């Protein structure tokens, strides 16, 4: 009994010896034996295995003093005197080894108190490390250094979770301590702090945080796992850490269930720290991949006993905590559980646990869309979301009716709304076909008047939920032209007219039970919504609606007039076509914004830009960056931007190149500036290398490698080490050479740079050349080189025995703009020779460059483009953040009054501009800056867009097909204009099936001719989707075009060139561009037998009379040559035009059908309009007549053709009823109500202007307008002047008058008297 | 249409038949709802035809209204049938509605009385408004002869009465401007209306909102028009009425002044700017408590030159407004005549000859009014001190002299009266005045208005420029004269902060070198304890606290004079502060005072009150709630009449 007892005493007494002085027991070392271990050895392992125990809490306590004083500089050395810098490190780093597996293996009393201890141990040991260091390098690293490590930081992250606070405090401030190590091993921060600890700089992070003050566990964890989520490179100990947690994770979840608090808090830890740090262990069956569906099986989970807090949990996590790496797979499995609901046949079943499942993935959803967050942005372009979400409203359709299943509808409601204030994030592969299928389930719920019926205030909350629907229509229907299911062929005209009646009347109808005369704030609110709903309808597709919404004039409800016309207004001043109308309209109205934004601070104090960068969220940086750059650039004053941002970021941090290359907005400023414009230097110089190395005989195949342990016995030494120097030689000297082709923007980059650089030295034989140099070489062209085919400089993957070359290619290259010689670096030191000479050849080079003149007085390129689309998203962004950028700016400012200052002009002119434009739909597939040709192939093979079968539509149309072949030899396709319509089809699928017909030749130069006949507007490229064909391509393909060939081009086409010209401009005077101006030419050119034009344009065949000689009165004369074709009449001009720098005769082609007027004015002109082309053409020839007759013979024909000409019309549009319009606005500018008036106002404004009435006054659209009551004189002289000076619009105007008595007041009447008499 | 003849019928009594027949259809009007839009169009609109018949017929209508009152349906609706008559001849129907207007305003001199509202003649003005109100639109008020005349009016009615008269004027100007817009007479460049349609959109921001007085109203249009208003007359509530500033007039008098400038440059040889000025500067120099406080910030604003003959009658309505607020028990009312008068000054200075003695005798003037104690007369006062150093300077007055001789070298030949202020306010001048110009802008720290302590910081940097440029020694330097003024810095200024180091952590303050005298160094531990003893802010008291710290060892025998300020508020530290950062500098100060207390105190409390500064602690406190003049006035009075006398003989 005493015995034991007795030895305890003795032992703990022996520990405080060793404590006093711990030379004691060190001298006369035995020294480690060949076959057993030494003296201190045996000594450091009795101590170790007494911390852990906890059968003996007062020796363990005094054994940490014990081994924390054998570890202070003095006792270091008697260790082993004979060497003192080899045996500490083994003898040492085996202690942190064994201690950190124990705390890993399970949770002791003293956990938190061992941490304590090893956090000084850290401490002494780095202290050790750095006078090792200054004295002699040398410092090793064995393996146990290595595979201890490792276990450190595995030991170090498992402790973040723990519950008490003290231990995760103590653990995020143990970081600093791992990092500090990592400068003393290298001291230059590029090569190895950023290698050898990847994830260095977030790691800084964890210490600020740590030094806060302490708050509940719940708070803590926010921060905690915040951090965690921006670990972005996967290392040993992260992707060991997130493992061996997931074991205890799961182990410990069957223990909560299958039993049938401290418990369950120590196990939502768990799953919070295991979801933000996900990411890492990314990379079929895999751990990963069953984490998720495990925690799906929980959101259901139906346990009597603690069955509700693990859904309120699991719920509340998964939402706002989940990695943004982890969406495109939580995605996918959420919507396969979910499209196992509907069985065959498209029947739902419900089971009540699908009606749970459905409950919560509709609260996931709305938690996850609704916060943004940083990198969020180009994870969820990725996955799919449509198909999820139609499946979801099926069920919840079906759901029936009552208390509970009303609930669940009104969530749904709420989540399409802010479901649709993300759609530029989301990826939609067809938006109208979605879009409109949403809004036709979702009015069927819209129900007014039904509470009453029910009988039951308790379904009250049918009011809500028809409140609620109507703020998803409202967002839904902004910007959405109308689309009808092609069950049954209908025509598409008619389909159109006959599904809006169908929505109109559903508005009008809910619109009259919202009167208050049949709460107040409910039916404010609820009528208030549906009038903005129509809004919307009416404005994206007036030609098929207009008619239908004249009844909106006259309404009994005074306030639903006012807003129509308001509505009205907008549509007349926009332009029916595109007219040049925001060339002039648009180009004067937003040109003073600019100027805002490119004030000139003095100074450069840009105070616009400057306080736009802060005040923007983090989100849109992208967005922000991109309007900047390229804005600041037309006006010529880039440079400006850019020493004034950068600045303030190298400034801010001395370390200035390591913040560019990290994430801000200062950096991506950069990425933008190289990407833009270095794509175009670095294909073009490098691609001439690669044709030599990849494919030449000569080269044929050898190993550029110089590992002796790779080495292969076959190929001498020598041999490999010779041509690997006479490769780089040939890059070297290309680069060198090229100096003149850098483009201008990135002279400007390096040259801000380098004088924020050399004023950072002066406040401070440092070269800001060599910093300059080392930068934009490591960042811009070492990347190209290492992989050219993910930058799509290469086709192919170069094969790997070729991609060694480039990779040792580079680091030798990297090497000279340094200066520095091969350092431990023995298998490249032979090479070390050749870096010698180059050193000052790089310094050329890098001077050039950087002797860029501050201000580019003589540099001068005024090319001054519109950038028109550009400036819409500018101002899109100012009107979000009008608000807060008005803070910034109100806080500094206060030497000077603001009234001549940036919030002063901001506020004025952002308030005259108006609210922006929605933005219309997007056809393509979501992309991002980060695109390139590979990644395109990538996206689309994956997808399967073999089998779509609209895909396969194309292949039938007979658009881009190769034929035959040309004089050359070479290929040729055809592309036909005509068959392609502007949305109705993804215009990516177009591209894809362009691109994989020319990937078998577009490697070998070919001909491609381009069939314009009959261009349209209906046939049409937006400015955006045009941009993806110059990237999208490999690049080299390019310059295999051997010829172009263009064939009856007419005039819009020549008009929509002058609005593209910018993006064209490279095309400008182009040698491969060749005009076919008449038939006769192209034949000779091409091989005739092979060409096969399309058969229909050669069915006109220009076989027709010809009346030579014809002259189009107009503005300007141009000669026409008209040929009134068997089945269309094409005008064929007879004088050259200037198209892209290159002559030719415009061919404009009408055909028959579309000939709806045909009037013969005189025998010297006739008369001729036609569909949607405003003013008529009007042509002279001596016998018009002669001419006319056959049209009226032509058209006469087709009408027998047509099967039914009586039946159409029934369409409109704002010019066709100038007359119509008149009546309305003169009516209601007497009416009883002050904002109606107003509104009255400024719509005859809008309209005597677009109509070029003449009135004897002049009139003025503005706001605010108070107009007097007794308006009964001045809309008595409107009139009378009008219908003098504009007698044709009697008809029209009188009809109209007539209707609108009937449904006015006695006191209105009185007024349609006076004012109608004057037109009799 | 045959009553031409009747009306000038030798004033046989058959005049006085017409005006039954007139009298008789203006009340079919107001009961045949129904017939109106044709009875306007054939009756009136017929009957406005006859320029002989329009002098008679407005007559009329005035009468009519003014029996059923302001918001009376008789009233309202003459004012529309107004409109009707003015189409006929609206050069004659608008130069007769103005003249009376004109006429009324220039009687309210008979009977003065404190607001408008009270004046008997309010109603008359009141209906006279609405007719203004519907005769802007579509230009039936020749804007082209008659600009002048309406902003005139305007002035004199903005944010004045209920809300539905507030919301009028806001529209009234709304219209002037878009009928300048769209006037065929005047032939204004395509530069110009660029100018007037951005001027347009301003009026109507939420800003704007706030000045004229009707913020929390969505529109104004709806308020200024009600929809029965044939039916039941208006209904008037919420008796409770916001106040005006004078401030505010300012932003609305000057953006007024630039729509007018820019219509000056086309117009040759207009006239409108002079007439402006002849109507403004009436009304400025004569008595009417109701309308010479805003006549006053009107003349000073547009007015382009000022004569000696002006200036001298300006500051004797500001002697007589301070004899006034003493006498009676009437305050509010005559305190608003002295801000008023100094807001004036603030504008019509650099306008001076350059070379008058008042360019410096107003720096007295700007002084002898923060002395006051009052939160509008100090913004007020302050404003005029920013510019005057910002004037003297463009004319090189401070090149070879300190601020000192310059302001003092103007106040010795009135010497005697300006003594015996200095020894009831506490402070002296002649001592030492890098200090006393010093405790007049300490209270500004105590200012609600975060805007007013900015320009305090400001007005310190610019003198604090100018002390050193005479020594030549780098704006920064530590020395006698510039000690003050960075001891006032010192907690809002990085730059000071940071070049004046306290030693115990480039030069660092309280250096014994050179505050080597006893006097120069009193002073300088005041200041320190003033700002904390009324301060609260951690960051505040902590910079402040370690700059005491040190004084107490750097200067062990002056610092006794400084526990009394330093008594209350360290003692509550004491007992219930915990905060290391700020509880460690007053440890430091306890044992200092122990370790030196071990011999008689060279200077007791009372050291400061030998030479003259006994109340720079008590100057610097919070403004008082009872606001009451002082009572310390009567020198003031007698003080500025002696200046007129020395500079301006006459
Ligand atoms: C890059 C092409 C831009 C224009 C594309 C217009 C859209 C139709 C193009 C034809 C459809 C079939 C696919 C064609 C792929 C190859 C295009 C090609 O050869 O591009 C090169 C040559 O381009 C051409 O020859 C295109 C000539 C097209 C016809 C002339 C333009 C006006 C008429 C067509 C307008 C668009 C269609 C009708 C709607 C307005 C570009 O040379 P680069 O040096 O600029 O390369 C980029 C390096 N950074
Ligand atoms: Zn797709």
């Amino acid at each position: 009994d005493l015995e034991t007892r007795s030895y305890k005493y003795l032992l703990l007494s022996m520990v405080k010896l060793i404590h006093a002085d711990p030379k004691l027991l060190l001298c006369n070392p035995r020294k480690q034996g060949p076959e057993t271990q030494g003296s201190t050895a045996e000594l450091i392992t009795g101590l170790v295995q007494l911390v852990p125990q906890s059968h003996m809490p007062e020796i363990a306590q005094e054994a940490m003093e014990a081994l924390l004083v054998l570890h202070q500089l003095d006792s270091i050395d008697l260790w082993n005197p004979d060497a003192p810098v080899e045996t500490f490190w083994e003898i040492s780093s085996q202690m942190l080894f064994y201690i950190c597996k124990k705390l890993t293996s399970h949770q002791m009393l003293s956990s938190t108190e061992i941490l304590k201890w090893l956090r000084e141990i850290l401490i002494c040991r780095n202290k050790f490390l750095l006078k090792n260091k200054q004295a002699d390098r040398s410092s090793g690293t064995p393996p146990i250094c290595r595979q201890a490590q490792t276990k450190l930081e595995v030991a170090l992250y498992m402790f973040l979770w723990n519950p008490d606070t003290e231990a995760v405090l103590v653990a995020m401030s143990c970081f600093r301590h791992l990092c500090e190590e990592a400068d003393i091993r290298c001291g230059v921060d590029e090569v190895s702090v950023h290698n050898l600890l990847p994830n260095y700089n977030t790691f800084m992070e964890f210490a600020s945080v740590s030094n806060m003050m302490s708050t509940g566990r719940a708070a803590l964890q926010k921060r905690v796992m915040a951090l965690l989520r921006r670990i972005e490179h996967p290392t040993a100990g992260n992707t060991e850490a997130w493992e061996d947690t997931h074991a205890k994770w799961e182990q410990a979840t069957k223990l909560i269930l299958n039993y049938p608090t401290d418990s369950l808090q120590e196990w939502i830890n768990m799953t919070g720290f295991l979801c933000a740090l996900g990411g890492v262990c990314l990379q079929a069956d895999t751990p990963v991949s069953k984490f998720m569906d495990r925690l799906l099986s929980l959101m259901v989970c139906n346990h009597e006993k603690v069955g509700l807090q693990i859904r309120t949990n699991v719920k509340d996590l998964v939402g706002l905590e989940l990695s943004p790496a982890l969406y495109p797979m939580l995605f996918n499995k959420l919507k396969n559980t979910i499209s196992k609901f509907f069985d065959s046949q498209g029947q739902v079943l419900l089971t009540d646990t699908n009606t749970q499942f459905v409950e919560q993935t509709i609260a996931i959803m709305k938690n996850l869309l609704d916060n943004h967050t940083e990198g969020s942005s180009e994870h969820l372009g990725q996955a799919s979301i449509e198909t999820m979400m139609l499946n979801l409203v099926r069920y919840v359709r079906v759901l029936g009716n009552m208390v509970h299943a009303i609930q669940i509808k009104t969530k749904l409601c709420q989540l399409v709304e802010v479901m649709m204030a993300r759609r530029d994030d989301l990826s939609f592969c067809q938006e109208m076909k979605f879009r409109n299928k949403m809004v036709e389930y979702l009015t069927d719920w819209v129900m007014g008047t039904s509470n009453q019926a029910a009988d039951d205030d308790v379904k009250c909350l049918t009011r809500d939920l028809d409140q609620a629907s109507m703020e998803a229509v409202v967002s839904l229907l902004a910007g959405l032209p109308l689309q009808p299911e092609e069950g049954d062929g209908v025509e598409l005209m008619e389909a159109k007219s006959q599904l809006f009646l169908k929505y109109f009347t559903l508005f009008m109808n809910l619109l009259n039970d919202c009167s208050e005369v049949e709460m107040s704030r409910r039916l404010a609110s609820l009528r208030h919504c549906t009038v903005l709903a129509m809004s919307n309808l009416l404005n994206a597709n007036v030609d098929s609606g207009l008619m239908h919404s004249i009844g909106l004039g006259y309404h009994k409800d005074l306030q639903t007039r006012a807003t129509f016309m308001e509505v009205l207004t907008k549509i007349l001043q926009q332009g029916t076509e595109f007219d040049t109308l925001a060339e002039t309209v648009l180009a004067d109205r937003f040109e003073r914004l600019v100027e805002l934004v490119t004030m000139m601070g003095d100074q450069g104090e840009l105070p616009i830009a400057m306080a736009l960068a802060n005040v923007v969220p983090c989100s849109q940086w992208d967005e922000l960056a991109r309007v900047l750059v390229t804005l600041f650039d037309s006006r010529h004053l880039l440079y400006q931007l850019l020493w004034n941002m950068f600045s303030k970021e190298v400034e801010l941090a001395d370390s200035m190149q390591t913040l560019f290359r990290g994430n801000s907005l200062a950096s991506k400023i950069m990425t933008f500036c190289f990407k833009v414009y270095g794509a175009t230097y670095l294909q073009k110089l490098l691609d001439p290398l690669l044709r030599i190395v990849i494919t030449s005989s000569d080269w044929q195949h050898v190993s550029f490698e110089v590992d002796p342990t790779r080495l292969e016995p076959s190929e001498s030494l020598e041999e490999n080490q010779r041509n690997l120097l006479q490769m780089t030689e040939k890059f070297f000297h290309a680069i060198i050479s090229s100096s003149s082709e850098f483009p201008p923007q990135l002279r400007s980059v390096c040259h801000c740079l380098y004088q924020a650089t050399c004023h950072s030295l002066l406040n401070k034989p440092q070269n800001s050349i060599g910093a300059v140099g080392s930068a934009m070489f490591l960042r811009f062209i070492n990347p190209a080189i290492v992989s050219p085919y993910e930058a799509g400089i290469l086709d192919k993957k170069p094969p790997p025995r070729i991609e060694r070359g480039l990779k040792l290619m580079s680091k030798i290259l990297q090497s000279i703009a340094n200066h520095v010689l091969f350092t431990k670096e023995e298998h490249m030191r032979p090479f070390n020779d050749f870096v010698k000479s180059n050193f000052d050849a790089a310094r050329r080079f890098f001077l050039d460059i950087a002797s860029d003149c501050p201000t580019s007085d003589a540099v001068n390129h005024s090319l001054s483009f519109i950038s028109d689309g550009n400036v819409l998203a500018l101002h899109r962004l100012l009107w979000n953040n009008q608000e807060k950028i008005g803070q910034y700016l109100s806080s500094n400012r206060d030497h000077k009054a603001v009234g001549r200052r940036p919030f002063d002009k901001m506020a004025t002119l952002l308030a005259y501009l108006g609210p922006p434009e929605h933005k219309p739909v997007a056809d393509t597939h979501w992309s991002s800056l980060n695109l390139t040709s590979s990644k395109f192939e990538e996206f689309m093979t994956r997808h399967q867009v073999h089998e779509k079968e609209e895909f396969k539509a194309l292949k039938t149309l007979s658009i881009f097909y190769q034929a035959g072949t040309s004089k050359a030899g070479n290929p040729i396709f055809y592309y036909v204009a005509r068959r392609f319509k502007t949305g109705q089809i993804n215009g990516d699928l177009l591209i894809y099936h362009v691109l994989l017909t020319l990937k078998p030749y577009y490697a070998k130069p070919y001909e491609i001719v381009v069939d314009l006949t009959h261009t349209g507007p209906s046939n049409r490229f937006k400015t955006d989707f045009l941009s993806k064909w110059f990237v999208v391509f490999p690049g080299f393909a390019y310059d295999n075009v051997s010829a172009v060939y263009i064939y009856n081009c007419n005039s819009w086409v020549r008009e929509y060139t002058k609005y593209h010209e910018r993006l064209l401009t490279g095309l400008k005077g182009s040698k491969r561009l060749v005009f076919i101006d008449c038939p006769g030419k192209l034949a000779e050119h091409i091989e005739h037998e092979q060409q096969k034009l399309p058969a229909a344009t050669l069915a006109l065949e220009e076989d027709l009379k010809v009346f030579h000689n014809a002259l189009k009165l107009a503005h300007k004369d141009t000669k026409v040559s008209i040929k009134v074709g068997s089945t269309a009449v094409q005008v064929t001009s007879a004088e050259r035009t200037k198209v892209l720098g290159q002559s030719v005769f415009l061919n404009d082609i009408y055909y028959a059908s579309e000939i709806e007027e045909i009037c013969l004015v005189d025998e010297n002109q006739f008369t001729l309009t036609i569909a949607n082309q405003g003013t008529p053409l009007t042509f002279m020839h001596q016998e018009c007549e002669a001419i006319v007759q056959s049209i009226i013979h032509i058209r006469t024909r087709w009408e027998l053709s047509q099967p039914d000409s009586i039946p159409q019309h029934t369409k409109i549009r704002p010019k066709d009823v100038p007359g119509t319009l008149l009546n309305i606005a003169l009516l209601n500018l007497g009416s009883s109500d002050p904002s109606l008036r107003s509104a009255a106002y400024n719509l005859l404004c809008a309209l005597t202007c677009t109509f070029n009435l003449k009135i004897e006054g002049q009139l003025l659209e503005t706001s605010g307008l108070c107009i007097p009551a007794n308006n009964t004189l001045f809309i008595v002289s409107i009139s009378k002047t009008l219908a003098a000076n504009e007698p044709h619009l009697t008809l029209e105007f009188l009809e109209e008058c007539i209707s609108g008595f009937s449904k006015s007041s006695i006191e209105l009447k009185h007024l349609c008297l006076e004012y109608m008499t004057p037109w009799l």
